[PDB]
């Protein structure tokens, strides 16, 4: 039976919408492996366990949604992948997909992030001439 409420665990098709109207940064967690997901997402349980109250923790999978990975970033040429989308910048500040994906490198690089340490590696695309400026 019930014992609260939903916030950290899969992403769906309500989430997104909730995760990106509740005003904090979401934290997208793709992986191609839906076995041994526990690994992934332990080490993410603290990583979202600090961050509960002010990161959305959501997996998704990166063998299907993959695409959804890179949309914001990554190329989706390797996983499991993370992202870490802001919804109140509008950024994306995930995970290299041939470094590392344990808890202690995403914990820490997400604590990075928030603490105001990561910044974007693709985003950032005006439109010059006539237009802007």
């Amino acid at each position: 039976g019930p014992l609260g409420s939903p916030l950290i665990g899969e992403i769906g098709p309500e989430t997104y919408s909730d995760y990106m109207s509740a005003g904090i940064p979401l934290a997208y967690i793709f992986a191609e492996t839906a076995e041994e997901r526990k690994e992934l997402s332990d080490k993410l349980k603290p990583i979202a366990e600090a961050q509960r109250g002010v990161i959305n923790f959501g997996t998704i999978d990166a063998k299907a949604f993959g695409a959804h990975a890179g949309n914001l970033n990554l190329k989706t040429d390797k996983f499991p992948a993370f992202a870490i989308q802001e919804v109140a910048k509008n950024q994306k500040f995930p995970f290299d997909q041939e470094k590392e994906i344990t808890f202690e490198a995403i914990k820490a690089f997400v604590d990075d992030f928030v603490a105001g340490k990561i910044e974007p590696s693709i985003k950032s695309e005006p439109i010059p001439e006539k237009q802007e400026g």
